[PDB]
């Protein structure tokens, strides 16, 4: 993207993996 919006964007990756349920992406 033209702007990464990083960190806030980066957490969305593990958020979709379910960090809200405590399921990690690692």
């Amino acid at each position: 993207t033209n702007r990464r919006k990083s960190g806030k964007y980066k957490k969305v990756e593990i958020k979709e993996l379910g960090e809200l349920r405590k399921e990690p992406s690692l």
